[PDB]
């Protein structure tokens, strides 16, 4: 099964990074700029992982994975380029199954995906 | 089922430490030393989680992680007493679910442990 990744995330350079380190998996990647075009992505294709910026123009990225987990338990990390204890453990504690800060190994971050979606894709 | 988790460490204060932090949550706590005792738990009761540190006597924990991942899928995290880049990468390929540092927020653990738990469980 092909999995599926959206990166919900504002900023062209941190999209295309993270984009180009998933087609490097093997992963077709949608994208995302607010929670609008998240739920329209959600809404209309397959998604098995949500990456979502914890920081946000519009509705927070709080409160965007926040309303996710209302409808779905879809995998779901956050990123911030913020290292800070509250909002790491609020986004754990709202179901974020992990939390990744900048600057990050991009071999950490697709060893997570593969090993959370291995556990999830079923 | 209450959750049961396995806390492999030879260290007596962090195990201690870990052990409490989960009794805590209400969950069963068991205990091992290094890797005998963890395969005897592991025939003897129900692990739904196992906590291991990476230095132990005898067999190091990733070995016994990596033979561990070629019998059974449970929910795995490791233990280290320092930040190690390779370390870290090595336990998440090998098959851990999480790699966790001292020193540690234990609410950051158990949230962790509570939304792996909810996924294998």
């Amino acid at each position: 099964q092909t999995p599926h990744i959206l990166i919900v995330e504002d900023e062209l350079v941190t999209r295309n990074t993270l984009k180009s380190i998933f087609e490097a998996e093997g992963y077709d990647v949608f994208e995302a700029t607010d929670g609008a075009e998240m739920h329209q992505i959600l809404s209309e294709y397959d998604i098995n992982l949500v990456i979502m910026d914890i920081n946000l123009p519009g509705k927070n990225g709080l409160l965007l994975a926040r309303e996710l987990r209302e409808q779905a338990n879809v995998a779901l990390m956050f990123l911030t380029g913020r290292d800070n204890e509250v909002d790491k453990i609020l986004g754990l504690e709202i179901g974020a199954d992990d939390y990744i800060t900048k600057p990050f190994n991009p071999r950490e971050l697709t060893i997570r995906a593969r090993n959370l979606l291995s556990r999830t894709m079923q």
